[PDB]
């Protein structure tokens, strides 16, 4: 469940791949910011950010303009290239 009203950040999806059951999203933070543990509001589900990578490095958070890879726990539904995902700190 998402307990906040406004997103901490938004991510535009560049590529989506499913690998051994987990959704990995490649994309760029469009605004605000995201951190490990934040929640992803998808089309039909809410996911948790479990890991973020930027330039092949593990990072705890990312901000607008960062291009990143994201691992999500939870089934969030069908995400496609071009989707903009809302990310909530709680
Ligand atoms: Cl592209
Ligand atoms: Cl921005």
């Amino acid at each position: 469940e998402i307990l906040s009203k406004k997103p901490a950040g938004k991510v535009v999806v560049e590529e989506v791949v499913n690998i051994m059951g987990k959704d990995v999203i490649i994309g760029t933070v469009e605004s605000g910011m995201i951190g490990v543990g934040f929640k992803v509001k998808g089309p039909s589900g809410i996911g948790g950010i479990v890991r973020i990578e930027r330039n092949r490095e593990k990072v705890e958070f990312a901000i607008a303009g960062d291009r990143i890879g994201i691992s999500i726990e939870g089934k969030i539904g069908k995400v496609k290239k071009g989707d903009v995902l809302e990310i909530y700190q709680t």
